[PDB]
């Protein structure tokens, strides 16, 4: 499940949203984005796969390492923590194009 990485290169992200280049099924690159904020959570300073607009209580959004994104978010005691999750989890690359599976 996932993976994006293995077949996309050049990575960013700013804000929530998602941008990469991948390789496309008969070959050839192709370039596209989404939207993560549909499919992540903050729960009580951590992100998890699940919608609730994260950014909403989160900052300083990054991308870190090859699939990891590492961000700030707001516990229910009103601090900001460390938090990350993999985008490898559910994150794929299908004939060029990422779709959440």
């Amino acid at each position: 499940l996932g993976k994006f990485s293995q077949t996309c290169y050049n990575s960013a992200i700013q804000g929530s949203v998602l941008t990469s280049t991948c390789e496309r099924t008969n070959g050839g690159y192709n370039t596209s984005s989404i939207d993560l904020n549909s499919v992540i959570e903050n729960v009580d300073g951590s992100l998890k796969w699940q919608p609730s607009n994260f950014i909403e209580t989160c900052r300083n959004t990054q991308l870190a390492g090859s699939s990891e994104l590492a961000a700030e978010c707001k516990t229910r005691a009103q601090q900001f923590v460390s938090t990350k999750i993999n985008l490898d989890d559910h994150i794929a690359n299908i004939d060029g194009t990422l779709k959440y599976e």
